């Protein structure tokens, strides 16, 4: 039981030597230089996130180039994520660049772009032209991470609502608007998004973080926008509104993975319900073996402070205990004063939660929910994890070309590293969002076809030794095909490191 | 399984109507007025915490009086907790009252009191005579809530360590000192703590939150200092260092309850290990049926902001899921700008977490770890909870004078309220730290002795109706003694509300 | 797990001192005298079965009187069961009283009663007039516990079938015929059965063993035949054909209990399938808490031998492990040479299987299948058994007037005796088919109404002491109503024997 | 749960097509001819048992020759078992060669060989020199398979006990003696056993059923007597008294397998305790993966009758449910009138019991008791069974030369056949005592060395098809080594049948 497992926990034992969970860092001014990126990577970054809510194509191109240069110097394969703007709504600019409101201030909000630059305490612009169809008198507009709310008093006309300010708040340029409980019908892929996505394909990004996904159909729109050359790019759908939560099953089935995007989510639904959504969404991803990211304000105070709060540490640990493959940093690394240190904390907290995890519970819980009969590769991958537990294997080794088999092993939550020997660099980069996996590139064009698997297995076992996963005489669980079968692994071996 | 339970969560269904968990609020200039306290109570405060690290007796007298006045106005019974300053290690003074250190600076620390008032960059005093025994070369000394770290290079004489400064820091007079992982031999109660406890006893406080408890023996010294007249006051031991974690079993045995005092703990042990200690301590308290409080920075950012961060919401939810009876607010209510709103959020989060709890799992886990044969009252109390689940009881009712039986029922974590009819006002106030319990005072001096239980049961059942726990025709599970057994409850009945 | 429980079993530990399972003995020439009955009772008989397939009303009246006289001398309350003939089919008599057949002998079987007395190797009578409608050419007739089978070659006419003898067998007067897989449409209550049943009511039998029950509707026919004065007589339906197995759910729901009547069953369906039917039927009875009897050839060889076979001992033990309340003897006691000794073996084997039983497994398995919410008396009775386990109670004590509450406790399979204080002698006698129960008669007409339960509880606790179930200072779990509630028990107490 | 599994049983659905359990038949005048043996084999005999308690070497030579001739005709590999007479305690002779005792008769028993040939009612010899040490006053001596009981009243001198006769009995010369609950210090092998073992080794028997095994040391003496040339012959220890039950762990460790020899056991310990010993011993054998045989009177009445009793059917079914690999027939096939029909019934019962088994429960129970870390071959074998369940495999295929790997797979109780391709005819014959296994001989002298496994795997897969275990497109789970590992299997593959 969890209770019995808990009472046996010790703060005095060694922690796991190899961190299983993965860290996604958002790049910005704190962290864009090749040197800053190197330090992020050394610190524990596996995936660099570009937030296309801001910055030009040239800015992000600098990010892309600097990431690749940093990773090449270190000999790492780092994933690159493009995080779409999507159907964001914002205020315009203000006179002087801030204005201040008191509870009871009457204020007009207007869709008329004439006011975009010159917002004031009594009138300012919101960049959503259908505003007055979307929110009626009596409705509420949420401003600036939902910190300030306006009750709509009346509709002055098709361009303008008169609003009552409900609480005190200071407002600066271009803050976020949310309209929970309104008919908001913006595309999942705007014209801006489409060009962004095309740019991502041209530049070979590994994955898309698709903002505000509401439906399976929207996932398919993102896939269509990525077009012929973007077919192998992962789509990680971000769940950040009511409807995305409602439609979680079909959204998961359509996507390659999920981000619990807790920032918008906690404004779109009551903040206290995010803790339940998170648990639900993460576990649904674990059951089907698709990567899941927990995001937003995880170590927030370390944007300014050299140490996190007690709540922030527990948040990171519990996202790991919940089942999340990855945990994410936004402003902490994009613009914070302690980018390296915040990644380093996050890494240490991950390893602690990982060592606190009751090792076979996830394996059994996930196994028990799978439909029988399995396909053979799933029976192989799950039974290979069971073998690993049985012999206390210090590593597993899998050949995977698309990544599918590495993800299938990771689905069953082994307690040791999964060394994946892959023939694709992109697979190395994409498997960064998958718990436990460490990728090694085998260049088939250069080294030969390796039909009998022996070159790739050697590469994997030498890597296991060199990187101090295991030594001579240690048993390793090795998964791939026999000499005939093509398309999936049908074989497991147990092998002593030579 | 937890996994299966997670995937079936219904995020948008109605939540539990009655909050089971309990909220401790620290009182301060934000919250001390009778009007503020009433609002705090309406918002969901069950226990008022007085932090005797600051403020004079006269200050706390006002808190005591105002709490009682506010509670009486609302017809509530509010616990009053005295949280001791506790013993401390501090540096001496410095020349000019400050010195600045840079990484790599070499500084001596001495326990020779001659240096107490003339600390320099070269040498300064720490008022712990056993220093040179407690930390060896290579050990660490923490200064100023762990913000500066010293590595001990060598022992220079029996009173002096040469140290290496690890990071930039400016020291002022008498900063706090921590010796991480180090045995520390301070008395349980300082001379100030004695005057503070004497004050708490004379003013009738309900419980002591005893600071820096390292051993069971110290708990007994606190108990001894409270004396005959304080014998009924709860001691809630605050676990703040590795010794307390290590000795948790015997500390729990000696105490009435535990606080996981995470702020100080995460200074003494690595921050990431606080999550392990927390899970362990809460579960160990659950197993023996003693109240446990989770504390420190749970909703910190609401000190200044009207909404909490995402990490803060998950911290509160998880402390509940961990099994904590109570959660606590410090600066958030003592000095924050949104005291009512922070308690209200805290209430709403507790309720979500409670509604997501897999109802019978805790009951079964707890029951399965109890030694058989049990005492009769514990068989009665656990089986009564079992019965409650079996009939979907909307409430339980227990007669308890000391509070014992009420805590013994709450030990088994029913999913409905536990109405406790008690003959002691102090019992009403003390049961505020115990999950699920709601107390009704029976005035035996006024209404008579009630040998046959009927008046107390009627009072409890009327309360269930009046307070909308249950209605006519609902089954209530009712626990007390038969006509002849004294000293404990030997009887459970299932009763339909008339 | 069963496996782990098994490997911990010991032949060297003391056995349970109080036998929980009950023994049904069939009365006949070996056992009909008052003195033989006394010895049966001393030996372990709880229920005397009268087999109305044979003997006149006067013969069974002698059984009834002798049972009551024997039980009165011993101060026991022994149940009396009437086991109906029902739709039995038999051969007639033969010339000389036996005939012998060889494989390939052609033989005519006739419904013509002219041949009833004078059967021969070539022609004999069967007492089922619709024979030639029921079995066609190609069908098989099973004779003498299915030991000999005849293939029907042709229908000579409406009264006569020509048959091929399939195997060697000797035939004596009035052997049984079975026709599995034929349309046999005899009543469940023949004219003979009706008079038998009426006789049973006139003579106050406690229960009916209703032969060949196929449907719920047939159970209702037996109930109707028992009429106004027979309403409180138990109907135990005997399952002994295919259709009875098929309809097990509705048959259980209509009956008071079930006998797995393995003799006819193992001829009506393939013998090897009886082991699966038995497991299924017994467990279905356990789940709804209705008494179930395992019958037929359990200690068969002890009809002639002073000791049983290894198979017979394991059969008795495993019927107990399967969950059966009772085990039954037929010819072993009706006509065997070792009636007392065979009952004594059966008793010892019961106690051994009882001590081998993993004590709380049945409790949990049965509990986990009950619909929630329960009615209050079921939550009381189940939670009272859980209390008993928790304190290692040596006895439980329940007040029951109809027996319902004693059966409800027994449903949850406590490991100690259930002392039932009852106001009805018939309840004492009927509860003999219920595992664990020991009944004590409280004569309310003589001793008073006992509204506060105190006389009956005293009677029960004195009985517990006198019969060496428990001593002064032992905790006993006592179930009945509080001072108000009528119709069911709503209360449980734990009480130390004074 | 078992209960829930029982209630869902479908009595009339199709049973398993392939019998997993194995049947040992004792050969005798009913069954010794080549024609009888072929029929026995067709009826389902897998092992022929020669009981060396009776018959000359020449008699058993005929059995050996005839078994081999019958097996060769049918293309079968039939195990041959030699069941030793074993050491014994017997009385001496009597004057006139018989004496009769009545209950209450007082008789001396002496170990003074002077009295060996002149036993009377007053005094007679027992040939066990340690008698007066082994049983004290109040202890029991059993005579003539436990049919007469003596209570020891007193020790008269160091060679003589005065005894009280408990029951009527007529003694003839040299009856068997048992000392129940008594340590007995006889050699493992008698002088006759030596000549018998020497004969078994010279004639190439596959296994010894070693009688009256009390200690591990005795197993080693049997092993020593078999010598270098008998080193590959299985020793199946027969557990026949309390010492054997007590020392079961170390006896199992020393043996290749166990027989629960219930006839002799139920003479030495109370008959009702045989069911406890049986459950314990079978489960202990299951846990270490060694073959266990249940023996004695399983279908006794079919010695004379063409159908079994109800108890006999449940005995066979329950031995299977208990976990026994094999069940055994003695007099039923040695000298009974229906040898073919008894084996056929036994087969049909085994199949019902197998079809009612809750498929994965044994697997999980067995796996959960294994020490971690396992050896690699045991992880491979258990995980291969896991895989089989996961894909609903219709067969497994294993390469095993010693039989080890085959037994190791059968340890985990798959629900399909285990096809074992072996290079040894003796391995085919020996694997007859192991549940599920079906052996195919690969002739390496004839077809070559098959380093890369392909010929043996093809042979096994062809067998699966030919023998209708599986078809084209069915997944088979295949266990052997990779190209380089020697001595054990380190590899599992899932293969579709071509
Ligand atoms: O906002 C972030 O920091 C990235 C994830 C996101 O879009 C959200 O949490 O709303
Ligand atoms: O810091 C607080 O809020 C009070 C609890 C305590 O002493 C601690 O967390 O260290
Ligand atoms: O036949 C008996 O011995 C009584 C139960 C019965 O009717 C049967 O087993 O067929
Ligand atoms: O008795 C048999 O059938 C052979 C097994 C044995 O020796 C026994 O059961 O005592
Ligand atoms: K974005
Ligand atoms: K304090
Ligand atoms: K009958
Ligand atoms: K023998
Ligand atoms: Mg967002
Ligand atoms: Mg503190
Ligand atoms: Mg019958
Ligand atoms: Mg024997």
């Amino acid at each position: 039981s969890q209770l019995e497992h808990n009472i046996g926990l010790s703060i005095f034992e060694p922690v796991a030597k190899h961190r299983a969970n993965r860290i996604v860092c958002t790049i910005g001014p704190s962290t864009q230089s090749v040197e800053a990126l190197k330090n992020l990577m050394k610190s524990g970054m596996s995936v660099a996130r570009m937030n296309f809510s801001h910055g030009s194509h040239e800015y992000h191109q600098t990010t892309i180039n600097n990431v690749r240069a940093a990773a090449a110097e270190l000999g790492l394969h780092i994933g690159i994520a493009l995080d779409t703007k999507g159907p964001e709504i914002r205020t315009g600019l203000f006179k002087d660049g801030e204005v201040s409101f008191a509870p009871g201030d009457i204020v007009c909000v207007t869709t008329d772009p004439a006011y975009e630059k010159v917002g004031t305490k009594e009138k300012f612009y919101i960049d959503y032209p259908q505003l007055t169809n979307a929110v009626r008198p009596g409705g509420s507009i949420y401003v600036d991470d939902g910190v300030m709310t306006l009750r709509v008093v009346s509709k002055e006309d098709d361009r303008t609502l008169k609003c009552h300010v409900n609480n005190h708040h200071r407002l600066t340029d271009r803050r976020g608007i949310n309209l929970p409980g309104c008919e908001v019908d913006l595309p999942a892929v705007s014209e801006k998004d489409r060009k962004d996505l095309e740019f991502g394909v041209a530049q070979g990004v590994d994955m898309i973080f698709a903002s505000f996904i509401r439906t399976a159909e929207q996932v398919r729109e993102v896939r269509a926008a990525l077009g012929e050359k973007g077919k192998d790019i992962l789509i990680i759908s971000k769940i950040e509104n009511h409807q995305g939560v409602q439609n979680i099953d079909s959204i998961i089935e359509a996507s390659n993975g999920i981000m619990v995007a807790r920032g918008d989510l906690g404004v779109e639904i009551p903040a206290e319900k995010v803790c339940v959504a998170q648990m639900c969404i993460i576990s649904k991803c674990n059951v089907v073996g698709k990567p899941v990211i927990c995001a937003t304000q995880m170590l927030e105070s370390m944007t300014s402070n050299p140490r996190p709060t007690r709540a922030e540490v527990s948040d990171v640990a519990n996202a790991v205990l919940n089942g999340a493959d990855c945990v994410m940093l936004s402003g902490e690394t994009a613009k914070g004063k302690y980018p390296n240190e915040v990644v380093q904390y996050m890494a240490r907290i991950c390893v602690e939660a990982q060592s606190a995890t009751h090792d076979t519970v996830m394996f059994n819980s996930i196994k028990n929910l799978q439909k029988i009969p399995m396909c053979p590769e799933e029976a192989v991958c799950s039974s290979a994890v069971a073998s690993a537990f049985e012999v206390q294997a210090k590593a597993m080794l899998v050949l995977s070309n698309t990544g599918r088999s590495a993800r299938l092993i990771s689905k069953y939550r082994p307690n040791c590293p999964i060394i994946c020997v892959t023939t694709r660099l992109q697979t190395c980069r994409q498997l960064n969002v998958t718990r436990s996996v460490v990728s090694v590139f085998y260049d088939a064009a250069k080294s030969g076809e390796d039909k009998d698997k022996e070159k790739r297995v050697k590469l994997g076992l030498d890597f296991a030794k060199k990187e101090k996963y295991a030594s001579t005489g240690d048993v390793v669980v090795v998964v791939h095909a026999d000499h005939s079968v093509k398309g999936y692994p049908n074989q497991t071996r147990l092998i002593y490191l030579p």
